[PDB]
C-alpha cells in the first residue's frame, strides 16, 4: 500500500520522557525499508519539530496542557496533508495525546472514519475525570461528540472539534480502565472488547465482530490507534504504562493482519514505544521488533508469506 | 461481596514447609486493603493456631495424618462459623489438605454446594493409591460419598463425613494425573476439563459448559478450590508442585471473572502459594501478585474496568 | 503403540553442526525408557552412522548435496526396514532435510500416507528457488509428485521418487515462508494452517479440519514431521532457525495427542534439536524437554491422565 510516515517525537503527554526517541528508534530499526521491501510506496514526512512551550502550567489538574494542545495541533495539519497526497497516515510517536491531532487531522480529510483503538487503556478521562492529569489518558475524550458539554476549555485546544461518534470507535485489550472511564463506557454505549471477551470470544471472533460493527452499515477508512502496551510487556516491555495479561504477539500481528486484508486500512498510531524504560538492551530491541512487526502487518506483511505476482517456478 | 478471611499456615500436607507463610505474605501484599478497595464487606477471622502433634507417625504411607487430619477439622469449624454469619469463605492456605476442612465446613452449611476445582493434580489419591504419602494428594477422595468404602481409618480424620457425589465437582485444569487418579475420574464420572480441553474447547466454553453442568439443575452455592499451580509457573513459580503448560494469567482471571459474575461464590481456597520456593526475590512477588489478582477477581473486580453507582460525569 | 526408534546424527542439509547431537541428547533425556514406561514396545534399531562424503562441493547454489542425498537414502531404507517389521517409525534427527528420506522409505511400505508438517516454515524452496542453498529448506519439493519437472538432477538425489500429492499434505505453524513457497503452496493448492489460521480457528478446530482432511475420504497411515521450530522459541530455543511467535507447548501437545487419538501414527520425525545452540545450559534442557514431551503424547501420553486397563480402587 502508500505510506506517508510522519515522526511525532513528543512525550509532554505524559512525565517520562524516552518516549520522544520513539521515531529514531523505530527508523533505526529499518521500517522505512522493510516497507519498501513489501509492495510499498513510502514517503517519509520527517520528523515533526515542536517548538517549546517553557510557559505551560497545568491547567487544574492537567499538566503541559498548551504543549499538548499544539503538538496535536501540528500533527492534525500533518495528517491532513497525507491525507491529501492519498497516503496511508503513518505516525510514529510519541504519547498517546498525539491520538487527538492524528484523528482529527484524519476526520479532517475524512470525516466517516471508524477508529480501532488497541490498548490496556480506554483513554478517556476527561480533564475532570482524570486524576493523573497525563493528557495521554484523555485523548479520546477530546475527539467523542458525546462528551462535548463535559470537556472544559483547557489552554491549547481551542483548535479541536470533536470528529467522532461513541459509535465509530471499537476498543480491543482493555485491562486498566479507571472508574470514570467505565461509567463513561457503558453510559455512551462503547463498543469495546476488554481482555475478558478476548479470553471468551478468541481473536478470531473479536476481529470478526469489530470489522462487522464498523464496517456493517457501509464501507469507510479505518483508523488504527495502536499503543503498544496493548500488547503484554513480556513483548512490549519498554513503555510507560505496562499492564500484565496482554494481548499476545500472535493476536498482535492477527488484528493488524485482518485489518490489512479489509483494504481500508487510512490512519495508523504506533505509540508508546519508551527505549529509555528498557531494563536492558535487548528490552528494548523486543519492545522495538514488536512495533515495527505490528506495522509491516498493517501494510501486507503476512505470516502465510507473500509472493510477487509472477511465476516463481 | 461480603467476605470472611481466615487464614491456614499449615504445610503437614506435603513436605516443603514454606507455605505456612502463604496467609502472611498474601496480607502483606494488601489482600484485605485491596478487597475493601473494591465494593467488599471483610472481616478477618484471623490465622489459625494450629497446635503441633509432635507425635504423628505415618499410617502406613500416609504422612503426618494427625496433623492433616487436626487443622482441617479446625478449619471446617472456622468454615462453618463464617458461613452462618453470612460471609463468603476465603481461606488462605497453606497446602491443599485444607481442603477436606474448608469444603467439609462448608457444607455444614449449605449442604447443596458445587465444586470447581483448579489445579494441575486431582488431588484424588485415596490413601491406598497415593504413592507419595502426601495428603495434600488425597484431599478429594476424603470427600466423594462414591468413594466412601476404600478410604481407611487414617488417624486424624475420623470426624470426616464425605460431602460431595462425583457430580457436584468439576476440574479445571489438569495436566499431572496419576494412574490410579485417573481411573478413579473415568470410573466416577467425574467432570473435568484437563489442558487438552482447555486447549480444544476454550477458556470460554470450558466456564460456559463448567456452570452449566454445576448450575443447571438449579442454583446453589459455588466452592472455588484454587491452587496456584493449576496456573503456569510462569506466573505462579513459588509453589511445590509446579507443572508446565498451565493455564494462563489471562484464562485464570477469567475463570475467576465468570464465577463471580455468577453471584454463587460462598467460598474460595487460594493455595499452596509458597514464598520460599521463589528462585528469586521477584518471583515471589510474582506469584503472591498473581494470587491476589485472581482473588479480587473472585470479588468483582473486572478487567474491563469498575464504577461506583454514581454518576462520574 | 509400537515404535522402531533410528537415529539420524546428520547436519548437512544446514550449516550448524551441533544438530547432529539430536539422537545423543534425546536419548539421554530418557526417551527410550519413557517410551517403555507407557504402553509402548520399542526397538532400537540404532544410530545411522552416515559416511563422510569429503567430495562434495555445491550443484550451483545447493549445499552438500551428495552428503544430503545419501543420508536420506541411507534413511530411507531403515524406516522401510522398520515399517516392514510392523513398527511406528521414530526417526531423532538431524536436520529436516532426512525428511526426504524418512518419508520416502515410509511411502514404500504404505504408499496412502498422509503427511503433517508442524513447522515454522514449509520446506518448499526448490533447488532452483532456494536462496540459502540449504537442503534442510527444500525436502518437501522433492517428495511432491506436482514438482517433478522443477527438481534438476540433483547429485546425490538419482533415488528419489516424488510420493506424495499436494493434497496428501498438511502445514501446521507457519510463520516464515519464502516467496517462492508461498507461490507454491497457492498454485498447487496445498493446505495449511499458519499461525493466523490457528490465531483466527485455535488449534481444536485446526485438528479438526486438518485430520478431516487427510482421513476424510477413508482412514490411511499418517506421517508426522515435527520441528521443533514450529513451537515458539521460548519452548524450544536450541533450534537453528527460531521464529517468534510460535506454537505454544500447550498447542504443541494438543496436536500430538489429537493424532495419537487417532490410532492412525504411522511415521514420526522429531527433527532440528540442536544442544550447542542454547544460549545457556537450561535453554538446552528446555528444548530437549519439550521434544520428548510432543514425542510422549504422540505415543499416548495424556494431560487428562493414562491408567493400565486394571482396577486400580
Ligand atoms: C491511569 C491512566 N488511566 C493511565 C493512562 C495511560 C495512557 B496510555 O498509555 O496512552 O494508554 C491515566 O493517567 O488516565
Ligand atoms: C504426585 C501427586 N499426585 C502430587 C499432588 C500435588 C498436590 B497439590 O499440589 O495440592 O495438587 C501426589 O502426591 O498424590
Ligand atoms: C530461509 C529458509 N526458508 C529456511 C529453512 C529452514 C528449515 B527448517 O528449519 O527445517 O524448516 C531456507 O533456507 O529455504
Ligand atoms: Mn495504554
Ligand atoms: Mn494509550
Ligand atoms: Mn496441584
Ligand atoms: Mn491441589
Ligand atoms: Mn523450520
Ligand atoms: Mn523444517
Amino acid at each position: 500500500r502508500t505510506i506517508g510516515i510522519i515522526g511525532a517525537p513528543f512525550s509532554k503527554g505524559q512525565p517520562r520522557g524516552g518516549v520522544e526517541e520513539g521515531p529514531t528508534v523505530l527508523r533505526k530499526a529499518g521500517l522505512l525499508e522493510k516497507l519498501k521491501e513489501q509492495e510499498c510506496d513510502v514517503k517519509d514526512y520527517g520528523d515533526l519539530p515542536f517548538a517549546d512551550i517553557p510557559n505551560d502550567s497545568p491547567f487544574q489538574i492537567v499538566k503541559n496542557p498548551r504543549s499538548v494542545g499544539k503538538a496535536s495541533e501540528q500533527l492534525a495539519g500533518k495528517v491532513a496533508e497525507v491525507k491529501k497526497n492519498g497516503r496511508i497516515s503513518l505516525v510514529l510517536g510519541g504519547d498517546h495525546s498525539l491520538a487527538i491531532g492524528s484523528i482529527s487531522g484524519h476526520a479532517r480529510v475524512h470525516p466517516d472514519l471508524g477508529v480501532i483503538w488497541v490498548d490496556a487503556h480506554t483513554d478517556i478521562n476527561t480533564p475532570l475525570t482524570t486524576t493523573s492529569g497525563n493528557l495521554h489518558g484523555q485523548p479520546v475524550s477530546f475527539l467523542l461528540k458525546e462528551l462535548k458539554g463535559k470537556i472544559p476549555d483547557v489552554p491549547g485546544f481551542s483548535w479541536v472539534t470533536p470528529c467522532i461518534s461513541a459509535k465509530d470507535i471499537v476498543y480491543i485489550g482493555l485491562r486498566d480502565v479507571d472508574p470514570g472511564e467505565h461509567y463513561i463506557l457503558k453510559t455512551l454505549g462503547i463498543k469495546y472488547f476488554s481482555m475478558t471477551e478476548v479470553d471468551r470470544l478468541g481473536i478470531g471472533k473479536v476481529m470478526e465482530e469489530t470489522l462487522s460493527y464498523l464496517l456493517g452499515r457501509k464501507k469507510r477508512p479505518i483508523h488504527l490507534s495502536f499503543d503498544v502496551d496493548g500488547l503484554d510487556p513480556s513483548f512490549t516491555p519498554a513503555t510507560g504504562t505496562p499492564v500484565v495479561g496482554g494481548l499476545t504477539y500472535r493476536e498482535g500481528l492477527y488484528i493488524t493482519e485482518e485489518i490489512y486484508k479489509t483494504g481500508l486500512l487510512s490512519g495508523l498510531d504506533i505509540m508508546e514505544v519508551n527505549p529509555s524504560l528498557g531494563k536492558t538492551p535487548e528490552e528494548v530491541t523486543r519492545t522495538v521488533n514488536t512495533a515495527v512487526a505490528i506495522t509491516l502487518a498493517c501494510f501486507g506483511l503476512a505470516r502465510e508469506g507473500n509472493h510477487k505476482p509472477i511465476d516463481y517456478l
